[PDB]
């Protein structure tokens, strides 16, 4: 077996691709923005760091840590290489949605609201923190320091918008004319 | 630790829920639609099967399984039990447009290309399953016996369309004007 905490490896390696940072600060990153899509157990991230160092990919001088030519290098090669699509991630409330018709209207009707207002909210936080982003100054576009957040970002939100309008969708069918 | 295979129990009491199954007609399904969005190890089913018998959930008299009172409850409550939105799931292309200032323009532009391409492909697939799902006679409502399996396929439509979208947004962002 591999060890799971190796599912930090390339989120831990992409945080210095910019320069030195604290193990503060990688551990910050992961409490913040990261941590929302990339989620650590926060008990993996400096034995991770530490076996990256270990492999040569990371060098540190509190600790500050800089990618190696070698970490640099391992980070490429992971950003360009083409992977088939994996496999669709379990939605609980989709297998939900399959079995249906063990479910009146009204109990349908339910589940489907409770969803909703859910992912509603999920948006508005969404919304919050995309507000937060475009507070910035400079103006967005590819060269902006800050467009990996904002395709992150971005990214959640229509995810969202997505399932939120496929709920409403459905309501309006469970609440046919 | 608890057993892995557990997250096949609702997949198998759901699919009881109209009747009497084989365990070659409940196997089937998993690698028909099911398989798609709640993929099992196929090793597994037999095992949770065996297990959901054995703690009164499902009964069998080739062996034919079907629901028992107790596991009609055991579905029902799971139905209608409200949680919390889990966690995002990791999309490790994701996280590499998080890391995208390490990419040149025409490197990212090639590293959403390819993305683009394959969900384009992706999404053609499910829309072969939607049209073969749809010529059926019975018009579609909450009242079809495949009402589900139209939820569960048009989230997958919608969900791959908007992720297509949001590449064609961003290669255009790359290729700006
Ligand atoms: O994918 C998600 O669920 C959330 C992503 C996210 C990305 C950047 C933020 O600033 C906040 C949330
Ligand atoms: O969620 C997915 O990726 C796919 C779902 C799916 C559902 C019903 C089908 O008939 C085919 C695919």
């Amino acid at each position: 077996a591999k060890d799971p905490m190796r599912v930090l490896k390339y989120a831990i390696l992409g945080l210095l691709r910019k320069g030195e940072l604290s193990g503060y600060d990688i551990t910050s990153y992961f409490k913040e923005e990261l941590g929302q899509f990339w989620s650590a157990k926060h008990s993996q991230i400096y034995p991770e760091l530490k076996k990256l160092t270990d492999e040569g990919f990371i060098t540190f001088r509190k600790k500050m840590y800089t990618l190696t030519d070698s970490g640099k290098q391992e980070l490429h090669d992971w950003l360009i290489r083409h992977q088939p699509i994996p496999e669709t991630v379990k939605d609980e409330f989709m297998l939900k949605a399959y079995f249906i018709s063990s479910l009146s209207r009204q109990e349908a009707s339910d589940l489907f609201t409770d969803q909703l207002l859910k992912r509603k909210a999920k948006l508005s936080d969404l919304q919050g923190s995309y507000e937060k982003l475009m507070a910035s100054a400079e103006p967005m576009s590819f060269s902006s320091p800050d467009f990996g957040h904002y395709l992150v970002l971005t990214k959640a939100l229509e995810r969202e918008k997505n399932y939120v309008s496929w709920l409403e969708s459905i309501l309006a069918m469970i609440d046919e004319d």
